[PDB]
């Protein structure tokens, strides 16, 4: 809504749709009736625009993305006609934010007056769109070509202060904004001849197409396979021009920008971000356990890693080891790590110093007696796990959450360890779980109701992308990357070498390809499993390929020799030759005559095994939705941010082609692999994507 009220000859109309004055169907419509009655009044002299709350506007409202009320005249851009039409002086009245729709709102207003201390954004481009009711056009002929470019491109925002100097604002105040604008108002109001429009100005440059020569290059190089940037700056680009030539450049370059797959992927994942809360039988509002201190077993890479997160939230945290030299170490680790992100000006020593004084460390588990959340991050071993949790379970006050950090292990039989499995939970995060936004919260069958929402909540708390799995071998993430992976194997098996996989497939957006990833987390992790898994009831295939290379030793980074070879301060992942031979070897050894693989073929070999598991995962239930496995690739896998996660892709690709693609490869080497998820061959044949 807009609420509309007459003080001393000054309509002033307020936006008011919490939490941002949202630019919603009934705010726009509250905007034109406000100036309507405005307009009719003989005693209205001038108009004021503002904000209640805590913004002038941020935009576009987000619970209306996607109705038919998005679209619903009046539009913003029919709001601004009515604006510049106005015969009576129209005044923005802007403080805390004012932001998109919201910036591009107060722009078509005749005079524009600004308290300190407000957020002023044009942040389209995160989204991969571009601002697009004038903003292009209106932003630069009040602040110059350069700075509008800088402000449009990068998204981010700028305090309002800032501005002085420019014709953004005709006053800047430091204290109330309404006061300060309703008499201006009355001053405006008072005078005869017309009133200012942005759209009259000039934009003024001594060499645009030296200047935007220059920016055209820098934009193209830090947009890595983002088209938004640049459409954004071509758009800038257009305020040269006379104002309507401008504005339609603008329109086309938005609806451009709208049908981009890349547009699709970053509004995937933010709503997906969002989506990722929800889990169908946990209602929102469910009551959550109150966390105010937390414990972490395990003082290495993993402890060490969880345990900041909490400390960089204010949370404090004990960490409980063996032996006192553990801490010692595990302590200096982390220090260390604060100390190179202060280095590199990333926080203050005296941060570094206020996080380290929220850690504890201790080598009883007594000290963990009023600890409200404890997570476990020691020795991939159930019989670890029940050692662990048996101690919790005698130690732990009554109604702590216990945790377990496990990324393979059955969350069920560890809560079997203890007398109160309901509080027994995983929370699974990513390495290193300080940086790797991911945290997997695997819901056992007895879990809590109270604490799976209290985990959600605190993974909120702490910055980390929360997502639920149920319980299964490798839940979600790694049950998939155990598929990628198999088809990476095979494809050394039929004629790929690693070097090759790993830059198909980082071109194709993936921060980090399979080979570099198995020599980073090391590659004799898996080679234990497998050996496990052979002697079990599978009889899976594999490639041995990965076995050979553990047999030569080559480990990965640690040991300086993996798929490929390290050297020390040495970024590059060096080819090796007695690798490469062993590979070629074995293919001669499976009477597989070697041929050459498309980097196509690659790409959808690895992104469809991904794509078939994560629609196995739905038809189990262990994901709840689509979007949350695309979360989880984004999140903890390194999956393109353009492209917006596996199962995204193939709705892009579209499954019908993708159920095509894996048929064809069902007729090849180990056509097992590729036999189509029922879901998605009822999706494909339906027409439907896994995402709508």
């Amino acid at each position: 809504t807009a609420q509309y009220q007459v003080q001393d000859g000054v309509a002033v109309i307020t936006l008011d749709n919490p939490p941002v004055n949202g630019l919603g169907h009934s705010t726009r419509l509250g905007i034109v009736e406000g100036m309507t009655r405005a307009l009719d009044d003989a005693a209205v002299k001038a108009i004021v625009i503002t904000g209640a709350g805590k913004a002038f506007s941020g935009g576009a409202d987000i619970r209306e993305f996607n109705t038919p009320k998005a679209m619903q005249e009046p539009t913003l851009h029919s709001v601004i006609r009515v604006l510049e039409g106005s015969s009576k002086p129209v005044v923005a009245a802007v403080h805390s934010v004012a932001m998109g729709g919201g910036l591009e709102l107060a722009l078509g207003c005749n005079y524009r007056v600004a308290s300190k201390g407000a957020q002023i954004a044009l942040p389209e481009v995160k989204l991969g769109l571009l601002p697009g009711a004038g903003g292009t056009q209106r932003l630069p002929r009040v602040i110059g070509l350069e700075a509008a470019a800088n402000m449009i491109v990068s998204g981010t925002p700028v305090l309002s202060e800032k501005f002085a100097g420019t014709k953004l604002f005709d006053e800047i105040v430091d204290g109330d904004v309404l006061p300060a604008a309703v008499k201006f108002a009355q001053n405006v109001g008072a005078a005869t001849g017309p009133h200012p429009k942005v759209r009259d100005l000039k934009v003024r440059h001594e060499n645009p197409e030296g200047y935007l020569g220059f920016a055209r290059n820098t934009v193209a190089a830090m947009a890595k396979n983002f088209p938004a940037p640049l459409k954004c700056l071509e758009a800038v680009a257009g305020s040269l021009k006379p104002f309507e030539q401008g504005l339609k450049q603008e329109r086309e370059g938005f609806l451009y920008l709208v049908t981009t797959p890349e547009s699709r992927a970053l509004r995937h994942a933010f709503f997906g971000e969002r989506a990722a809360s929800k889990i169908p039988d946990v209602p929102e509002g469910t009551p959550t356990r109150k966390i105010e201190k937390v414990a972490v077993i395990g003082a290495g890479t993993m402890g060490g890693g969880i345990s900041m997160n909490f400390l960089n939230a204010g949370i404090p945290v004990t960490i409980l080891e063996t032996k006192q030299e553990a801490l010692d170490r595990g302590v200096g680790i982390i220090r260390k790590n604060y100390e190179n992100s202060a280095k590199k000006g990333k926080l203050t020593q005296e941060k570094v110093e206020q996080r380290m004084g929220l850690l504890s460390t201790t080598l009883s588990y007594d000290d963990l007696k009023d600890a409200d959340l404890i997570i476990e991050a020691v020795f991939e071993e159930m019989g670890v796990k029940e050692t662990v949790f048996k101690k919790l379970d005698e130690v732990a006050k009554q109604g702590a959450i216990l945790a377990s950090n496990t990324s393979t292990l059955d969350v069920n039989k560890i809560a079997s360890f203890t007398k109160r499995p309901q509080d027994v939970v995983g929370m699974h995060f990513f390495s290193p779980a300080n940086v790797m936004k991911l945290l997997e919260v695997v819901r056992g069958e007895k879990t809590g109701k109270d604490v799976l929402a209290t985990v959600m909540q605190v993974g909120k708390k702490i910055k980390k992308t929360a997502v639920v799995s149920g319980v299964c071998d490798g839940f979600i993430g790694n049950r998939m990357i155990e598929q990628y992976s198999r088809q990476a194997g095979y494809l050394l098996d039929e004629g790929a070498l690693p070097e090759q996989v790993d830059k198909a497939i980082e071109k194709f957006g993936f921060a980090m390809g399979p080979f570099r990833m198995g020599d980073l987390a090391g590659n004799d992790i898996g080679w234990a499993i497998r050996k496990r898994r052979a002697v079990d009831k599978p009889e899976i295939q594999y490639s041995k390929t990965a076995d050979l290379l553990c047999e030569m030793g080559r480990f990965g980074q640690k040991t300086g020799a993996g798929w490929y070879d390290y050297k020390a301060g040495d970024r590059k992942p060096y080819p090796n030759q007695q690798v490469n031979d062993m590979i070629v070897q074995h293919s001669k050894d499976l009477g597989i005559t070697r041929r050459k693989i498309s980097d196509e073929e690659i790409v959808e070999r690895l992104v469809f095994a991904l794509v078939n598991e994560g629609a196995r995962i739905l038809e189990e239930g262990i994901a709840s939705k689509a979007s949350d496995i695309d979360m989880v690739y984004l999140t903890g896998y390194g999956f393109p941010l353009f492209r917006g996660g596996p199962m995204l892709y193939a709705d892009q690709v579209g499954l019908y082609n993708v159920a095509l693609s894996m048929k064809r490869y069902a007729k090849g080497y180990h056509g097992e692999a590729w036999q189509v998820a029922p879901l998605l061959q009822k999706l494909a044949d339906e027409g439907k994507g896994f995402n709508g």
